[PDB]
């Protein structure tokens, strides 16, 4: 066969070769001696810029045209006299969509072409960031008919502070460290909760208190902004057949909006570019609610179901997890809030794999993140070999700003 | 250079230094990770592999650098220099087999690595003798349902000649009969091997759970067919603790998981036939064997029996049905008094193994995709555990099917 990785689907017996990986210009963590795939975590600028501009002109089918060459020349003159450059509006739209398309850990990529891109590169204060973020949340939420969106704030500048959203998501719940060492609310958010209190937030004392936004404009202390409650759509959790589930007082928010990632486009770095879609149900039902280091509700729910929690072989954990996941799907459906189950999501991702094979000759995908955290082998992606590599434009992790 | 390995449930960090002992490259590069791929795409070489292994052996018995150690290295050197090969002493073979198990990145059951019965069958000269050895292995391993880990090692590969091979991928598996209507009766994974048995003179059954005969091959000879005496093959009828109709599905599985198609590499020597067995983790049967779409694929049948809404994925009928099947497997083996481990118990014991190996060797090669169970992934501790994957020797490897 060809000298590119051969990729097999073990359910169907079908084979593809990935040629897209040859376009990767950035090393991952693996070597021939060891695989680290399971770990979670001017001259240079110009070559990344040229590459991105070539990508943009390919995408509009004007590669090698005089407009392509003039744009290249304009970019290197900008870099020559200023040390940086700036993207045209349509280049930014293309770049943000491409960064989503390129994200190996996202099972939702069948939607990549449908992204509302808000250009907020004229933002010049924390207050204005708040306005933009509120508008994003309003547009994205759309009273339950969720729409994928990203808002892009000004790029990093040489020896000048970054725009930063300190929250890891736009909507998340507080976690309060208790006197007895335990946590009330979401244990994932203890640090950010304590930082909001330092900066003058009067905290609640519930399990599901919406955090305020800590927003930072270049070279200034972060400023605190409470989201008006009418903007934060939430879903009370109930179960279709288990009547007591509603009595548990569980709830979750409708909008998953990642706010601490760096969007990189042609060497330019947007340190604040929060993006949002809609939930896949296992994110809430399995991870947020059942992780031992999160809300950890498995045992409480199994006790309500009268399961034998004293022994592993009753599969009490598996049974309670299924019902919690069902409650999430049912509650979001009842509230008319967009949500996708892990079966439909993974089916759509397989379609996406097929699309991308035809369009680009492959699709970078991180198998451990694509396969859902319950019922892995029951979904078609479990049986699909995947090649993981870094393409640009890309979303990247960045250090917490405190 | 040594990777940081973090557990995300607990916040704890270790460093894998064992990975520096790896002499054998896997499929990944800095450009792209190929970790999800199932299969991989002379004197001086053998001698250094041999020396390394002998050094491991004498080290393990705390006799590193002794007289016995030096004289043994000379024996190996003298034999390779004259013949191009050498032979292991039985105790070395025992150490090497356990080490290959210990080193196997895709095995969640490695807490048991030190407890392995090794049958030396390197004096085998016929398919007939292979059969007697396999039969003794099965009887020993099964032990009336109180399963004991075992390996039997047939003669090593030799430069001039064909391999000893077991054609079956497992000692015990069910036939798959391709039907006129294009469907498969029995196990679709075993259509090809079933057709080979028939072509070699097997009179086939026509059931869903027909135990295959063995096709055993001595060097450069046609394989020969041997039917396992039914009394040797322990099987478990599947029932459900609360759902009475489940027993009427007529479902069953065999007690003994026994891999027979992998190559055992020790000290540069290659054992092309070396079947090994332990006991089942229930998800192998309840989730993969019975529920895989390209296997028995019973999910939909079970869900309809449970009267679940199959018209829509969001009723989670697949998840619900899969749970009850796994429960049925667990209950049925426990009732039949046959050793089995559930995926929670197994993954908890694997975490303990990782801790043991950290202290003993400075790490543990592990393939995260294979260790995390196929249902209820993040509900097990291994989901939140980062893992480093690499090839240490002694090792079990895949080899081409002999046909
Ligand atoms: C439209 C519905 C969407 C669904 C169902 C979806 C689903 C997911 C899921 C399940 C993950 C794994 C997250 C985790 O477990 O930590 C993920 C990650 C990710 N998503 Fe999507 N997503 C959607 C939309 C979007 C959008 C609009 C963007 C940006 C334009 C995006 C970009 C990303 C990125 C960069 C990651 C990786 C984060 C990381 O590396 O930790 N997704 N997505
Ligand atoms: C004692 C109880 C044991 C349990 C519960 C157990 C469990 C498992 C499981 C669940 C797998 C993954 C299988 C798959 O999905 O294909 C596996 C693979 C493996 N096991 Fe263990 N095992 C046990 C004993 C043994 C023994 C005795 C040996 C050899 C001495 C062994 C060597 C291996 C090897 C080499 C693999 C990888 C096969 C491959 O790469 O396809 N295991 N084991
Ligand atoms: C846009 C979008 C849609 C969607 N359905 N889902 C998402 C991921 C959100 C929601 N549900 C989890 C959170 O993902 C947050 C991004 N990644 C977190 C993983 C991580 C990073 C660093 C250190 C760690 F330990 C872990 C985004
Ligand atoms: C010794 C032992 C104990 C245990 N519990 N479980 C086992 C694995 C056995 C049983 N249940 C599955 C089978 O695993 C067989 C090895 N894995 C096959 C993967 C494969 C897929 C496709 C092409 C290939 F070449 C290889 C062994
Ligand atoms: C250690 C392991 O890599 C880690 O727990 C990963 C596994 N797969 C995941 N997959 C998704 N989608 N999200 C996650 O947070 C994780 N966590
Ligand atoms: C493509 C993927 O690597 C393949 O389906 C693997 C995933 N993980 C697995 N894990 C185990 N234990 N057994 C398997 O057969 C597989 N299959
Ligand atoms: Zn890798």
């Amino acid at each position: 066969g060809p000298k590119f990785p051969r990729v097999k689907n073990w359910e169907l017996g079908s084979i593809t070769y990935d040629t897209l990986c040859a376009q990767s210009q950035q090393d991952g963590p693996c070597t021939p001696r060891r695989c680290l795939g399971s770990l979670v975590l001017a001259e240079q600028l110009l070559s990344q810029a040229r590459d991105f501009i070539n990508q943009y002109y390919s995408s509009i089918k004007r590669s090698g045209s005089q407009a392509h060459e003039e744009r290249l020349q304009e970019v290197e003159a900008e870099v020559a006299s200023t040390g940086t450059y700036h993207l045209r509006e349509s280049e930014l739209v293309f770049g943000a969509k491409q960064a989503w398309r390129n994200a190996p850990r996202c099972v939702g990529r069948i939607q990549w072409g449908k992204l509302q891109v808000f250009d907020a590169r004229d933002c010049s204060s924390a207050q204005e960031m708040f306005t933009y973020i509120c508008n994003h949340i309003k547009y994205a939420t759309n009273r339950g008919n969720l729409r994928s969106a990203i808002t892009v704030f000004p790029q990093r500048a040489p020896g000048r502070g970054d725009f930063r959203i300190w929250n890891s998501q736009l909507v998340r719940y507080a976690g309060y460290r208790q006197q007895d060492g335990s946590v009330r609310g979401d244990p994932a958010n203890v640090e950010i909760t304590e930082l909001c209190i330092q900066h003058g937030w009067t905290p609640g004392n519930g399990r599901f208190d919406v955090l305020p936004l800590l927003l930072q404009a270049p070279d200034e202390a972060p400023e605190l902004f409470v989201l008006p409650p009418e903007l934060v759509l939430e879903v009370p959790l109930e179960h279709p057949t288990l009547e007591w589930f509603a009595a548990l007082g569980l709830r979750w928010y409708a909008l998953p909006a990642v706010s601490n990632m760096l969007l990189e486009i042609g060497g330019l770095e947007f340190s604040a570019a929060p993006f949002s879609g809609w939930y896949m149900s296992t994110e809430i039902g399995t991870r947020d609610l059942c992780d031992p280091h999160r809300y950890n509700i498995l045992e409480d729910v199994a006790v309500c179901m009268d399961l034998d929690t004293r022994t592993t072989s009753s599969l009490w954990k598996d049974k309670a997890a299924v019902e919690i996941n069902l409650a999430v799907l049912h509650s979001f459906q009842l509230a008319k809030v967009t949500i996708v189950d892990h079966h439909a999501a993974t089916v759509s991702f397989m379609k996406h794999l097929d699309n991308e094979q035809k369009a680009r000759g492959g699709c970078p995908a991180d198998w451990a993140w694509i396969v859902p955290p319950i019922s892995g082998s029951l979904t078609p992606v479990f049986h699909q070999e995947m090649v993981n590599y870094i393409l640009s434009p890309a979303f990247r992790y960045q250090p917490d700003p405190w």
